DNA sequence: CCCGGACCTGTGACAAATTGCCCTCAGACGG
DNA sequence: GCCGTCTGAGGGCAATTTGTCACAGGTCCGG
């Protein structure tokens, strides 16, 4: 199945993006890598990819594709546009979309890289990007350890604001996103926290491959 | 000494958002 | 040149997950 790779500045930038969102960005640097930023998504081929029927496709791609519209992305910093055009269909089943230029190089530079039938059963969007920036660390053999910063997942991730609450960072994003990963990939994770006084400060996470 | 305050934790509620499902009906094409 | 079928563009749903905050109970310190 097909091989994403992208810069590291990527899985690291800050932005805020849908699961269907997520799953379509994964297209446009597939299709951009293999060579203006004008790109193309077939409604019978998502369906197919993603197990969806084509009603539902269609669906995901037209509101994913509305909820684009004022999205930026900041790389730390600058920020950028994702689209500097509208979306549109010149067939029916196809659509047309224009990825700011000035991106590409972000997109194509230190790189991160996973095979697409790793992450398409993942739900929540934040365990999409916690899985992104595991792999950044992987070892050829399939291993790995890493001390993510808390203020610095909040920041990048943008977390909601009252995950800001240490009891409920735990309970809606923590905890859930380590279950999703250990159940939907071939990943095993764990973790433990790094504390300084009261304040928990980092995340430790220590993972192997199935 | 206590006591109140500034911290920290987990849980029960409720509100808003997202999920996979289901139904209708016209577009595009082949045979 | 018409119709039978495969698509996909619309309109919705109830059951779950995700986001928010009130309240109870831990500690330590300065007064
Ligand atoms: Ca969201
Ligand atoms: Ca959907």
């Amino acid at each position: 199945s097909p091989r994403i790779v992208q810069s590291n500045d990527l899985t690291e930038a800050a932005y805020s993006l849908s699961r269907d969102q997520k799953r379509m960005l994964y297209l446009f640097v597939d299709q951009i890598r293999k060579s203006d930023g004008i790109c193309e998504i077939h409604v019978a081929k998502y369906a197919e990819i993603f197990g969806l029927t084509s009603a539902e496709a269609s669906k995901d791609i037209r509101q994913a594709l509305k909820s684009f519209a004022g999205k930026e992305v900041v790389f730390y910093y600058e920020s950028f546009p994702w689209f500097i055009k509208p979306a549109h269909s010149p067939s029916r089943g196809l659509y047309s979309v224009h990825i700011n230029p000035y991106l590409i190089p972000f997109f194509i530079g230190r790189f991160t890289q996973f095979r697409l039938s790793e992450t398409k059963e993942i739900t929540n969007p934040y365990a999409m990007r916690l899985y992104e920036s595991l792999c950044q660390y992987r070892k050829p053999d399939g291993s790995g350890i890493v001390s993510l910063k808390i203020d610095w997942i909040i920041e990048r991730y943008q977390l909601p604001q009252s995950y800001q609450r240490m009891p409920d960072f735990r309970r809606r994003f923590l905890q859930v996103c380590v279950n999703e990963i250990n159940s939907r990939t071939p990943m095993r994770l764990s973790y433990i926290e790094k504390k300084k006084g009261r304040q928990t400060t980092h995340i430790v996470f220590s993972f192997r491959d199935i």
